[PDB]
């Protein structure tokens, strides 16, 4: 009753099977007949008939995507026997045609990233229960392909269809006779140079229209890009939008617009979000009649509208921006101006809800920072990637014109008002740098090439910063009072400040750490710390988490040196310590005993450790997680039960362990998750995993071990059959290296 | 007659065996009896008896360093049977004593890095042929160890001894009764507070004396450091040096000297190198009477004399520096001053021979650069690691107080006068930055945080730069005219300028490359180049070498994009191309065929390639070296000789190849060096390696293949004996992965 090759899961009272990435050459017939969802994606399967899915009654969803990995053949009516089938995902299979004989039970069908140039009534019209249909990315860029032929009224007969995506195919015309049920319609990069009055008429319900990339703006495009003749603007009929009163989302990005007709929006009182990126809008941003027509708009994206070859002193914002009442986020990137003056943003200052200004990639040399104060609600000021100084490669499921991730890390933003100045030129913070700013809880100074010695006065004008990102500078920590003006500081990120730490001759002072009452998280990673001046110890009463990865503890804890022996002992509250990537061959016993006893989580992974003294765990009563992955360890104690009562998770993967000690797990009742994968194990003995008392072990990962498949391994199989409460993942990757005839086979199949 | 386990090399008409790092548990009995030198270092050997070396007549040299790797037991008289044994290297063996009954034939004995606390007549005084004796690093730092007992008169009887190294042991006094034949005496870090008149009295042959680290300067020490009481200076009697008239080299580093007694040098006409580092000499550097005593001095190291807690405006250089008329290099690092004024260096400007001035690590904010022109001979101006703005962990065989590597890369300095500005704050190069400089052939701007768009005017004042290091900046290459003012430019390093390259939205211009008539070497590595503006090709008629590693050719050569297909074709002179670390899964055939036909050397290593089209090698008539290492490749052609006339070296290591096709070594007469190491080969059939016609192959690397050890290998073993002209290195590392009873065995030992 151990599921193979697939893994069985429990989700919303329905059990699902994950067969993905298992190197399968066909549809496994061992799939449990009770499964409602089946993921076959990323395998070698070359064929599908009506015999593949047999016996599966309740199956509602099948993922066949990315098959074969590195010419999928589907028969006519291969899916026909499946009555309960809802969602079918065929993406990236090199299908020359829409498969015929698809069931009429389909509510969702994704053919994305295939060779299909023909949308036919024969394959489509019969399925009337379709909600979502994904045809995108069949013909695009420099791919060898044909123009998409859409047979007349192929879509007319799906009267339930709420979503249609034809994006990234050669179309040249909006398809006629679209069902009035359409909610979202994606026409992006379809080569449609003209939008008529007739095109969208029947759609009274449209929530979203994507016309983007038709007559694109092609200068400096990171994809093969073909403009309309002379680089003309897309032609939109004055009345093209008259009948869309429900539109929430309009994507006009990269349509080469020099002009917005305000009457496009006349009939769109509720428009939420308008994507205007990659057009020529500098003229419209300055005048902009259409901005009077957008009272409910929450998100405006004007990014990359810059005039080629122009570096203007200031950005010209129309007073009519003040008419955008509901505006939440304003995105202006790639406008390209020299200087931000307080009076240039005047139209934005009265807007009640505007929480976000995105000025990224403007090459801005200077900003009058007092201007953000005069706004009302700003929670996010994103200045990243400017010149501010002191004083298939494309994911088909992603937005094509910008990244969709948060501008600021959620963990920083959740503290309060956020100012992101990262990837700029502020190499020295003077006395007046932060004056007349709002009360900033979240500050990103990352990547400023800052070489200064922070003296304790630099942040006085913004004392309430909780989260400070100083990463990727060259900071010189020469002052014990550094940063201590921020008394409320919770998270401090010092990563990638290695510049001065690497020099033995200059002085290094980390003592300021102890001066914070509320400091919770400190990241010291990749600083190359091997030496400190006069004070060898880190000390904090508050600190919870310390990331020390990417430093040299191999030097600090060198056998001939007593000085750093207590380096972490003074962090009295510490529950999480990351020692990874320290080049550690061995940790001196006394050094390990000096780690804080409060630790619940300890990462020693990705070092060179040949040696671990397990006895020392006796001094860490709270330790739930020990991560030893990526070391050289050849040996396991047999005594672990007397070393720890607390250890829940033990990660040993990618080590040299050749053997599992008799009664390895005897009496260790704490241990839930043991990862033995990617080791030297030849086999596992009877007495190895046997215990008389209770055990909560729920997961054991053996994959990547060179098991000897002779009868010696029989007992382990018998252990596996006896305990099914212990989950063993990727059974297909648990593989017999010997005997010669068993090579490549899974250890779960044997005489 | 294939040598095992050692590899036997021919050196200066003699024969040496390299046995190092072979995991040998004891001394091999198979060593050729004609070998003059034997390196057993870094093995597991735990025992040396008089039966270990039997049969070896002419052995002059034995290296036992680092055994066992992670207590070497040497029996009394073990080495006695070796009459011709001269050099014995016993380093890092944890020897508790000097091994008794060593041969009287020893000229050189190295006991460095052991546990020996007693130097006795029994172990030493009988070796009267000793020239070099190394006892260093036995007791030092926080190591648990004993003060060194040196038995009275122990060295007295060694009348040929020219080199004695006692450094890093606790001595407390110079040993009495040293032989007058001494040339070089190393007493560093021996805890000697006082040097009397008697200590060196009779050594009239001494050319080198090292007293460094005695009464050390401990502030900011990156090792456990114990100062003399009160941090006081070493006490050197006025007459301590009076008889050493031959002294060339004196190391006084870190002796805590406040004052230098000029009479120390009264009798030292030959003194060439003086090391004064890590003392408190700022006063002496200003006054400097002792300088008059050193007109023959070539090298003076004053580095790290800074006064604690002091950041003076100017360096104060005594007029008496003008007296050093033989000075070649002056090292003043870590003096710590703000500004370098032309007058400050006056005393140096008439020194005829001074070619090197080292100003590293002073935190200098500004220099008046015109001063360097008043000098006479300056070839090396080292300004690295300053504040300049726009206008066991210790190697026992290395210098303890500074790196000995060249200040400037020799490839760069060879061109002429060098200015090294690396690791400063020059973030913008203005019109006057480089005015009044000498004719600078070699310029290092690395790690200056420079974000500018170089327009072609920045270097005009130093138009003759041959070698330009721009690495580790954030350069915005926005101008086709960049650098073109340097018309004689030969080597250009742009590595780690990825900042703006990684942003798709900004413009990227590499066209400037073509404007150089003499450009030879170009490093573009780790720039993350995935997109360029309007001009997709790199073109030069001059270029010989191009390093493209760490870029994205996976993106540039993506299937759906034809734009970069010719990217390297326009480099018509190119013989060397590095395509490593481009994340390549495969290379489009036409993209490959557009690689310059002139290539003699091509590196595709460390990509993701599963496919290589060998046929395409036809278009590369000059290709000697193909580097495929670190890929996923499963497949070799059996037709290879059809595709290449020229291929000398083929590196296949770390790939997926499990099989060698029949009749390969047939007809390929060009291939001397083939590396198949770290592949999946189970065996090699007869059929693989046969050829009728000649085969020039001189090396074949098999290590790391899971070899099958049945009689099916006997075919290959047969081949190996029948060709001794093909050397297979690391034979101990060519190891059978089956049968289970044959595991770990080298393939070279079997029935
Ligand atoms: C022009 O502008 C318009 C409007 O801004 C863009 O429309 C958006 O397009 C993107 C990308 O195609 C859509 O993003 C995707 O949304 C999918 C829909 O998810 C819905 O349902 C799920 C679950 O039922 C909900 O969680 C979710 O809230 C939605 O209600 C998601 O399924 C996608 O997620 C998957 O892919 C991403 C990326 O790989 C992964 O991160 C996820 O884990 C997951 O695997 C994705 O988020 C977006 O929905 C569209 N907006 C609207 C309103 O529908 C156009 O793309 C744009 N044109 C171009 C060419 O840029
Ligand atoms: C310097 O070091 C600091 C401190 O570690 C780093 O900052 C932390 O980075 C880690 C990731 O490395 C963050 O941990 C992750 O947080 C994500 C945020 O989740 C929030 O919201 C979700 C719901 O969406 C909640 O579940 C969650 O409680 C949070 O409220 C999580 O999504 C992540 O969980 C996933 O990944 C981890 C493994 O990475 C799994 O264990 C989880 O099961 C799950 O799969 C993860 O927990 C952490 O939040 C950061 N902390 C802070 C203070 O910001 C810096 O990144 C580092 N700096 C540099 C340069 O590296
Ligand atoms: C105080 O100052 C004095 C004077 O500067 C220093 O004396 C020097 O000390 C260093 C390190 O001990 C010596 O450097 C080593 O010299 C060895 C001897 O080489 C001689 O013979 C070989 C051929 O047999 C020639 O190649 C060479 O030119 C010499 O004639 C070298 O063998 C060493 O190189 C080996 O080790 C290094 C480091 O591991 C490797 O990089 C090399 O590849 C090689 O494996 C090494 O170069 C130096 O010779 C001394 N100078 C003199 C004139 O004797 C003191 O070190 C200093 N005190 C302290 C504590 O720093
Ligand atoms: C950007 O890219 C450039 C161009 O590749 C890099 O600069 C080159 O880097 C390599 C080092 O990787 C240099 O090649 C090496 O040259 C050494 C110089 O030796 C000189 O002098 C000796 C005599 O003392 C002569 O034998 C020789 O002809 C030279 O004149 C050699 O010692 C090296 O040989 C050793 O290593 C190589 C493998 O690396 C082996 O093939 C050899 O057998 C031997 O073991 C090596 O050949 C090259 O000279 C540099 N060129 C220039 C123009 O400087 C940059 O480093 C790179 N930038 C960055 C930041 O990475
Ligand atoms: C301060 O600003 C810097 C620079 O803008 C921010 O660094 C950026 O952080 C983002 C989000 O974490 C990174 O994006 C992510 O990269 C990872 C790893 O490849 C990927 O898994 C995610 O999906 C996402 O793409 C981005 O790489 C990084 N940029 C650089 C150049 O460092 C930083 O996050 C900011 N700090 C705060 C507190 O927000
Ligand atoms: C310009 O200045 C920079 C910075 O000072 C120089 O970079 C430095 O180059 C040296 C010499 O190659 C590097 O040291 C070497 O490191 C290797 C690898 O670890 C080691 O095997 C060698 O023994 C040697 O010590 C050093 O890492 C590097 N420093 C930094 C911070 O990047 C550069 O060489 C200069 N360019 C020229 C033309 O001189
Ligand atoms: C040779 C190095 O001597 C120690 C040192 N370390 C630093 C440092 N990390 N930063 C500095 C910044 C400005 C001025 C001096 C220093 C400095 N200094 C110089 C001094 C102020 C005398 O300590
Ligand atoms: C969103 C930016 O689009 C193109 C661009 N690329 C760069 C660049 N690599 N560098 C710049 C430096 C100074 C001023 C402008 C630019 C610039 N610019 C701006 C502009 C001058 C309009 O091209
Ligand atoms: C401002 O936002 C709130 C919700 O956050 C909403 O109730 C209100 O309608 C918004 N005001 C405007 C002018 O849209
Ligand atoms: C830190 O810097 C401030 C300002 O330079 C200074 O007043 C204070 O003395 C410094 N503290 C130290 C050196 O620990
Ligand atoms: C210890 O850590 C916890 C968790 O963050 C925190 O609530 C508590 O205040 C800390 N103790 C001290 C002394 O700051
Ligand atoms: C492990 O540490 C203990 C101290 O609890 C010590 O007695 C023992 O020697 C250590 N074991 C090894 C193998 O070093
Ligand atoms: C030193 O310089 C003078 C000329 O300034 C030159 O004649 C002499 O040859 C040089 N000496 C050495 C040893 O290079
Ligand atoms: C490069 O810069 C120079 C100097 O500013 C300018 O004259 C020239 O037009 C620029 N060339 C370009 C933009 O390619
Ligand atoms: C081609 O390379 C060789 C070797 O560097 C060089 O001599 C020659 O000048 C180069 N050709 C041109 C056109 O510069
Ligand atoms: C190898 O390249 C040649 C072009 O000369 C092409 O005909 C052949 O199909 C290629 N082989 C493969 C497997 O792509």
């Amino acid at each position: 009753s151990r599921s193979y090759p697939c893994d069985e899961k429990k989700q919303n009272d329905s059990v699902i099977a994950e067969c993905s990435n298992r190197r399968l050459q066909e549809v496994p017939q061992t799939v449990g007949k009770y499964v409602t969802e089946l993921d076959l994606s990323d395998n070698f399967i070359t064929h599908i008939t009506n015999e593949s899915f047999q016996g599966l009654q309740n199956l509602t969803k099948i993922n066949l995507n990315h098959n074969p990995n590195v010419g999928l053949n589907i028969t006519d009516g291969a899916f026909l026997n499946l009555k309960n089938l809802r969602e079918l995902l065929l993406e990236d299979n090199q299908l020359p045609q829409i498969p015929s004989g698809l069931p009429e039970s389909l509510t969702e069908l994704s053919l994305i990233q295939n060779n299909i140039y023909n949308i036919t009534k024969e394959g489509i019209s019969r399925l009337i229960n379709l909600k979502n249909l994904y045809l995108a990315w069949n013909c695009y860029f420099n791919k060898v392909c044909e123009k998409t032929n859409i047979e007349d009224g192929v879509f007319e007969t799906l009267t339930n269809l709420e979503l249609l995506s034809l994006s990234f195919n050669s179309l040249s015309h909006v398809p006629p006779k679209l069902p009035s049920s359409l909610r979202k319609l994606f026409l992006s990069n379809t080569q449609i140079k003209y939008i008529s009055e007739e095109d969208f008429k029947g759609l009274i319900n449209l929530t979203l229209l994507d016309l983007s990339g038709n007559c694109p703006r092609c200068f400096n495009a990171p994809f093969p890009c073909v403009p309309c003749d002379g680089g003309a603007s897309i032609n939109i009929d004055r009345f093209a939008f008259q009948n869309l009163t429900q539109l929430r989302y309009l994507n006009l990005s990269s349509t080469s617009l020099r002009k917005i007709n305000a009457a496009w929006f006349k009939n769109m009182p509720h428009l939420k979000v308008l994507d205007l990126e990659f057009n020529y809008l500098v003229g419209e941003i300055a005048s902009g009649a259409f901005l009077t027509m957008l009272p409910r708009l929450e998100i405006l994206d004007l990014s990359f509208n810059y005039i080629k070859g122009s570096y203007p002193q200031h950005i010209n914002i129309s007073r009519n921006f003040s008419k955008l009442l509901s505006l939440r986020a304003l995105h202006l990137r790639g406008y390209v101006f020299q200087e931000l003056r307080e009076d240039d943003f005047q139209p934005l200052m009265q807007l009640p809800n505007l929480s976000t200004i995105n000025l990224g990639i403007n090459f801005i040399k200077q900003i009058d920072f007092k201007l953000f104060q005069n706004f009302s609600n700003l929670e996010i000021i994103y200045l990243s990637e400017n010149r501010i100084s002191p004083l298939f490669e494309f994911d088909p499921h992603s937005n094509f014109y910008h990244f969709t991730r948060p501008l600021i890390k959620p963990q920083c933003a959740a503290y309060g008002k956020a100012l992101d100045l990262s990837l700029n030129s502020i190499f020295f913070i003077g006395p007046n740098q932060f004056e007349n700013l709002p009360d900033i809880a979240c500050l990103n100074l990352s990547a400023n090439s800052n070489a200064q010695v922070l003296s304790g006065t630099e942040f006085s004008a913004i004392p309430h910063v909780k989260y400070l990102d100083l990463t990727n500078n060259r900071l010189d920590f020469d002052n014990a009072s550094a940063l201590t003006e921020l008394s409320d500081l919770e998270v401090l990120d010092l990563s990638y400040n290695s510049h001065y730490f690497r020099i033995a001759g200059v002085t290094h002072h980390l003592e300021f750490i102890q001066n914070f009452t509320n400091l919770k998280v400190l990241n010291l990673s990749h600083n190359n710390i091997y030496t400190l001046t006069d004070k060898y110890n880190l000390e904090s009463k508050s600190l919870v988490e310390l990331v020390f990865s990417g430093n040299r503890l191999d030097i600090l804890w060198n056998d001939d040196d007593n000085r750093y022996i207590s380096i972490f002992k003074g962090l009295k509250n510490l529950t999480r310590l990351d020692l990874s990537l320290n080049r550690l061959k061995h940790i001196p016993n006394e050094a390990f005993l000096n780690l804080p006893a409060s630790l619940t989580e300890l990462h020693i992974n990705d070092n060179m450790l040949k040696f671990f003294n397990w006895t020392l765990l006796q001094q860490f009563p709270r330790l739930e997680l020990l991560d030893l992955r990526g070391n050289k360890l050849l040996f396991l104690t047999d005594s672990l039960s007397d070393f720890t009562s607390s250890l829940r998770t033990l990660l040993l993967s990618h080590n040299r362990i050749s053997h599992l000690p008799s009664g390895f797990l005897s009496e260790v009742s704490s241990l839930k998750h043991l990862d033995l994968s990617s080791n030297l194990l030849k086999t596992i003995n009877k007495s190895a995993l046997e215990t008389k008392t209770t055990t909560k072990l729920s997961m054991l990962e053996l994959h990547g071990n060179p098991f000897e498949c002779t009868c010696d391994i029989g007992d382990f199989r018998r252990w596996m059959d006896e305990h099914l409460n212990v989950k063993i993942p990727r059974l297909v990757d648990v593989i017999c290296a010997s005997p010669g005839d068993q090579r490549g086979k899974s250890i779960v199949s044997l005489e």
